[PDB]
């Protein structure tokens, strides 16, 4: 039986951002969602976020979050921000009285700590019988973090902030990862024993350890090591290089499963997409949101692709694109911009300064150059020539051959093997098997340039 | 007198791949192509690849790779991969039983293995008089490597596998590279009381060190201190991470030599690049299969180029190109597509939202917005006015100057110095400085927008 | 009373570059200006930049660079690259005879040094009356420096070259920073004992030290901790690496102070550029020149900017840009292209295969599809339909609406309020409110395919 609570009610001043701390993202879900992903699957009883300022902006997310995950997550209100033991004292009055179970708790700053670090913590402090077991790591550099004091025998005394730390203190590179397991009365009551009196006038959640031991209680400190997996973050600076960490664990799943990444470094894959055995990456690739490809794809270079579904043995090259989704054996871009609702046939071409919006475009048909594609539906096997404009509905049928130069003026059909003349403004339905045209001849008028550019370059047609 | 083994007879499961683990590439070549151009350059007197399942896909590469090298690579069959001992013993086969000369081994995934690095290992082998001598190296990472055990005088007594390692062994750094020299007697004897009673239960080559350690011959380990130059890949993040390791060695090689690379870290460059003195490469960009680039170029920020030449003084950015030629001081980019045979002379430029495909563009000429050419010869100092098409061969002479909004409908002949409306839909022939035209006149309605949007904003027409 | 002396009179042969050694730049500044720059900032008393055979090169520039520090900076000519001894002796004589001041001398090629350090040894300096205290630091790869030798009683005796030194000295990781500072007097002395009996026979300014030493005078080492404010550059893999370091600093303040950098590895911002609260800067972007990004921007990936304006709440994405401006809540991109005095009003747009150049186009005025604006000034509220050109001056006026594949043949005035249709070449005057148009109309040319493509998949039209 356990409980475990979520401190997210501090201000994240040191995050310089109108946006609450705990909502900035990486790899397509903010920090609390990755902390609150982490709990539900080790599935406590109870589940409390600590809510502050910004509570209007966060409980509403913490409900949506709540019916992804198919549990009840509760909101607890902590009023100013006095401190992290404060932050506690909030957290527990949402827990009944006489609530028996264990007190987990983190931070919502937390983003890469996972179920297994968070169930090796409760079968320590159940196997140890401790009154609090607290998670640490060991760093290079340790700045910003509270800092384990040990005894001569090894043992846990106290844990000193960063702020109140000696410059001896300081220097010491095990820390504290802010994530502890307690007996809840033995907790209730060290609570109860903090004061203020220390550099920041905070009521300092690590002041629990030396209290604890005051009483000779059992202390435990459970070293983690995988120091990421603990990692928090009260900057921007800390934000982006736990992205970068977590992104190559992502990265090294689907490299492992299959996937060639030319370039991990230069590869951002967010943590949903899923990616087909034998797929290639190359470098400058974002693969964003819900994104998924499959086998033997190409994924080609400097493309960014957010709500994408590609298939199998598609290739897909300087594209940015979103909400759309591109068929077998596709091929897409270099130079390519999908808007939503784009849908491409399999055997479809996409092409350079090709732009699609909210159309559907069918099997083996092909847009391969200088194109604004909306609003319209196209059959399947059809060429669209170059330079040519969906004037925004527009319906063209099957082995259709349209002329470059061509504007389609919505709403217009075109019948399944029509034709269109280079420069044909159609504003008017075309049977099938027709040649649409609007174009006048060609005029030669000969000896122009003699009389109207005398002098210059061009009149090398002496 | 020397005989070379390469084994690529393993499945490669670790790879995940349809593709044989040798023919995954990095820097524009394949592993084993990086594996025998490196034995090719030490001349031994015998070469033998010997290949498994994959068999009837890798023989062709090989044989391809043995005209390009100018000697015979024999291959010997093994038909099913019973372990790297195994595979030796397969590969001695196609050698005359009397062979009298020095054997070493190395494996097909040991891509930046060297000649130099095999010729250190030769002499000192034939130094030493030893039995067998080893390749050794120390990592920070040593997982999956046969790990050296020595003695407490540091002799060598064997190599423990991965699999086969005691948890205290596994910490051990220092790690077998797989690269041996054997004297052939020794090396036929230890392979006959080989027995694969072990973890994988496969005949390892590396239990051949302990055994003729058992008959008191004289093993050595002979350390490697550029780890790299022997590191292995079994998966795809082995793969990826030498990939980068290569990359960065190759950048180097060129930034000595007079080429500023902005940023290394996303600059790829293959092997059989070249590039000339002071050029510039900007973040982002891929120099790919034999491109080469001449001297005081900008090659921009995303920019993709296989077998492209780029003359002196030219500028290419964010271009996307292969199978073309760029000439000296011509402009390409920024958003500019090459597609196969794109010749474009001295002093030309190819401007934003332009591709061009087989086609051939004469000095000075200038095509520099929103157009496709496609099949066409163009001449000398001519200009091709914006959104304009080739469609599908078209001829156009020097000092020629196109309108905005030409279609050329092949096959048409534009003479020198002819001009051409903007608006023009081009079916005929142009004399040589005649003024080609096609578009009706303006006609302008007036109060149109009154009459037919009424109410609209653009009723501030009043 | 300080002058500063700046040795750049060298060839500079490793960087292999027919660009004097101390223009080479990184993050927006030539070396040398970093150096001017920080020493600017300590207003020593005398400033004396040493040049040799580039000088009428370089001396422009530093004259230039006087005048935006509003001080003056003297050059002292060194004829023949003798040695850094003989550098300083030539820059000595730029001062007075009788000077009394303290001598400081560092390298053209340090170029993150900055005035804190130079404070730091001035005063250490004098508070340890030291006849020379010399800047030192340790290093992981000390190749190339100078190294420190110190006696048992951790003495500094001497500097020795990389190309002097023993094979047991070179492993010495404590390095010469080349930044010294000297009692003039004591300076003075020691240069006129200087030999050049050494590998690279040259008058080394680092004999000093042991020079000074022999006549029992004080001689100090001031060690750096960090290394790289004091790391020379040699050649351009020196160049980079220190490009890269400088750009982790100035993308770290940024985040500090309130702006996303999603991967700073991508991210080139040089050191003028002024970013926003909460805007996001996405991968693969570079900022740079004199830049100013406001808040709540988005800088999508795939982005070049060199002097840009961009106000608060706009977006720019994929989009390559120079001398430009771009309002607030503007919308710029993917594959957009700025050329110079293009000025983009508030909430305006400017998509997708899009080239702008010398226009000013106003608020909330759209451009979003496969155009080319040159030269042209665009009113409010206006719309410019897809795959246009503005042929180059031409004015559109406000709520104007022009139809796809429209050309403005310059110069051509468009009426607020007025229409284009589709397909239009407007040569004349458009009065505001009118519909100006000049395609024929629709033909439909029944069973064209039939007759013209017999057998064609197209004769799907059955
Ligand atoms: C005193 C304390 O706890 N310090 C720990 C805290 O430092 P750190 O300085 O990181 O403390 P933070 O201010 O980030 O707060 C920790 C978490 O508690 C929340 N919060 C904070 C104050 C408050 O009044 N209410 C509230 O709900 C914050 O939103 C945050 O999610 O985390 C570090 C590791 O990540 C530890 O090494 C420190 O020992
Ligand atoms: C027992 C053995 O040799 N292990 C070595 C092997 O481990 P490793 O586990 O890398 O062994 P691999 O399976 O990669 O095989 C080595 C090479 O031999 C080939 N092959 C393998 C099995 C077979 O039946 N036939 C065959 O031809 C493979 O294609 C590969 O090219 O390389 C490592 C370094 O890179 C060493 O540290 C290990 O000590
Ligand atoms: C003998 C000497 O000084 N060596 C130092 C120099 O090595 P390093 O080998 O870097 O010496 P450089 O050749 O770069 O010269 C140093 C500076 O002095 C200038 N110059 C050089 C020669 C000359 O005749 N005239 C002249 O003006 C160069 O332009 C350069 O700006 O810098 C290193 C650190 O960066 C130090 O660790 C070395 O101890
Ligand atoms: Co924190
Ligand atoms: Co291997
Ligand atoms: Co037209
Ligand atoms: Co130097
Ligand atoms: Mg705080
Ligand atoms: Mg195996
Ligand atoms: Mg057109
Ligand atoms: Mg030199």
């Amino acid at each position: 039986d356990t409980a475990v609570l979520v401190l997210a009610a501090g201000p994240g001043t040191r995050m310089r951002s109108d946006t609450p701390k705990v909502l900035h993202t990486l790899a397509g879900r903010s920090m609390l969602s990755h902390v609150l992903h982490a709990i539900a699957k080790l599935a406590p009883q109870r589940l409390i976020v600590v809510l502050g300022h910004d509570h209007q902006r966060i409980a509403p997310l913490v409900g949506e979050l709540a019916d992804t995950l198919g549990r009840t997550i509760d909101v607890a209100l902590q009023d100013r921000p006095l401190g992290t033991g404060h932050a506690v004292l909030c957290g527990l009055s949402a827990l009944p009285d006489d609530y028996a179970g264990n007190v987990v708790v983190t931070s919502g700053d937390t983003p890469l700590l996972d179920a297994d670090t968070l169930a090796d913590l409760i079968a320590t402090h159940r196997a140890v019988s401790a009154a609090v077991t607290v998670l640490t790591t060991t760093l290079d550099d340790p700045f910003g973090y509270g800092r384990i004091l040990r005894t001569q025998d090894h043992e846990v005394m106290a844990i000193v902030e960063q702020t109140d730390a000696t410059p001896s203190q300081r220097e010491i590179r095990e820390v504290n990862a802010g994530v502890y397991a307690f007996d809840i009365a033995a907790l209730r009551s060290a609570l109860s024993r903090l004061s203020s009196n220390n550099a920041q006038q905070e009521l300092y959640l690590t002041d629990v350890i030396a209290i604890l031991r005051s009483d000779g209680q059992t202390v435990h400190a459970s070293h983690v090591d995988d120091s990421a997996l603990v990692a928090g973050v009260n900057n921007r600076v800390q934000l982006a290089e736990l992205a970068s960490e977590l992104n190559r664990r992502v990265v090294a799943a689907h490299q492992l499963a299959g996937v060639t990444v030319v370039d991990p470094a230069t590869t951002w894959i967010d943590v949903d997409v899923t990616i087909g055995r034998d797929t290639v990456i190359h470098p400058g690739t974002q693969l964003l949101g819900r994104t998924q490809i499959g086998g033997r794809c190409v994924v080609g270079p400097d493309t960014t692709l957010t709500d994408v579904a590609v298939g199998d043995g598609a290739s897909v090259v300087r594209t940015h694109g979103s909400s759309s989704s591109i068929g077998d054996g596709a091929a897409v871009g270099p130079f390519t911009y999908l808007r939503p609702g784009t849908a491409l046939g399999a055997d479809g071409k996409l092409g350079a300064f090709v732009e699609v919006k909210n159309s559907t475009i069918g099997t083996g048909t092909k847009v391969p150059h200088l194109t604004y594609v909306g609003d319209a539906d196209i059959g399947e096997y059809s060429n669209i020539g170059a330079s040519s404009v969906f004037v925004n509905r527009t319906t063209v049928g099957s082995h259709v051959r349209t002329g470059s130069d061509t504007m389609f003026v919505a709403p217009v059909t075109i019948g399944d093997g029509a034709y269109t003349g280079a420069g044909t403004v159609v504003r008017e339905d075309v049977p099938p098997g027709a040649l649409a045209v609007s174009a006048g001849p060609q005029r030669n008028i000969e000896n122009w340039v003699q009389r109207k550019r005398p002098g210059s370059p061009a009149a090398q047609a002496s």
